[PDB]
C-alpha cells in the first residue's frame, strides 16, 4: 500500500530520507506532508487522510488528541531538539550568549528577527516564551519577521533577507546556508518534545510497520544525523 505521514516542518529532511530507506528494504511507497505542526493538527481534524502525525510540539498533538482524530495508546514522544540562532553563512556575525542582558537591538541593527508564527508555529511558540522569560520579548515583538513554519523562518536567513532567525538546532545542520551564532539555555523554553502519534482509524498493520521502523536503529541513525536527540 501506500502511507501518508503530516510531520512537522522541521523533519523534511530526516523524514525523506527515513523514507527512501524504507522504500528500499520494506517495498513501500511513504508519502509525507510538511508544514507547521498547528497546520497538520488542523487538517487531520477537518478529515485529511494522515496515518502518522508528528508534531514539533505536545501541545499540537493534544490538540489533535482531543479532537479524537488520534489513537491515543500509539502517541509517544520520539525526539528531542534545542532552540538556536542562526545567521547567514557569509555574515560577519560573530558568536553570542543569551541571558538577561544580551542587547539584542544590537544584534538586529535595523534588521528583522525571522521566527516561526508566534501566535501557532511551534518554533515559534518556544522562541517566545523564551524571549518573554529573558526579558526580550516586549523589545523584540515589533522587529519580528514571522513565517509559515520554522523552514519559513529558515529560508529568510539563509536569502540573508533577516540578520538572525530562531530555528531548531537540526534546522542549522540541513542548511548549508547558515551558521549557529547562539544556543537558547535549556531552562529558558519547555523542552523541545516531538510526540509521534498513529491518526485514528489508520492503525493497520502497514502503517504499524512504519511507526515500528520510526524507533528502530535504521531511523535513529538518520534523526542523529541531521542533529535531533532521540529519547
Ligand atoms: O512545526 Mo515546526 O517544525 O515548529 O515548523
Amino acid at each position: 500500500g501506500k502511507i501518508t505521514v503530516f510531520a512537522a516542518a522541521s523533519l523534511t529532511n530526516a523524514m525523506q530520507d527515513i523514507a527512501t530507506q524504507f522504500k528500499k528494504e520494506k517495498g513501500v511507497d511513504v508519502v509525507s506532508s510538511f508544514a507547521s505542526s498547528s497546520t497538520l493538527a488542523r487538517q487531520i481534524e477537518a478529515g485529511a487522510p494522515a496515518d502518522l502525525f508528528i508534531s514539533a510540539d505536545q501541545k499540537w498533538m493534544d490538540y489533535a488528541v482531543d479532537k479524537k482524530a488520534i489513537d491515543t495508546a500509539t502517541r509517544q514522544t520520539l525526539l528531542g531538539n534545542s532552540l538556536v540562532v542562526v545567521a547567514p553563512k557569509a555574515s560577519v556575525q560573530k558568536d553570542f550568549t543569551i541571558d538577561s542582558k544580551t542587547n539584542w537591538t544590537s544584534l538586529l541593527n535595523g534588521g528583522r528577527l525571522a521566527v516561526g508564527d508566534p501566535e501557532h508555529v511551534p518554533a515559534g511558540i518556544y522562541a517566545k516564551e523564551a524571549l518573554q522569560k529573558l526579558g526580550a520579548w516586549d523589545t523584540l515583538s515589533p522587529k519580528l519577521a514571522p513565517a509559515e513554519d520554522v523552514r519559513g523562518a529558515l529560508a529568510l536567513v539563509e536569502r540573508n533577507e533577516a540578520p538572525l532567525g530562531i530555528v531548531y538546532g537540526s534546522d542549522a545542520v540541513a542548511s548549508k546556508g547558515v551558521k549557529v551564532v547562539a544556543t537558547f539555555p535549556e531552562d529558558s523554553h519547555k523542552k523541545v518534545e516531538y510526540p509521534v502519534a498513529v491518526v485514528e482509524g489508520h492503525n493497520n498493520a502497514t502503517v504499524k510497520a512504519f511507526y515500528d521502523y520510526l524507533k528502530g536503529p535504521q531511523a535513529a541513525e538518520i534523526f542523529k544525523r541531521y542533529g535531533f536527540t532521540i529519547k
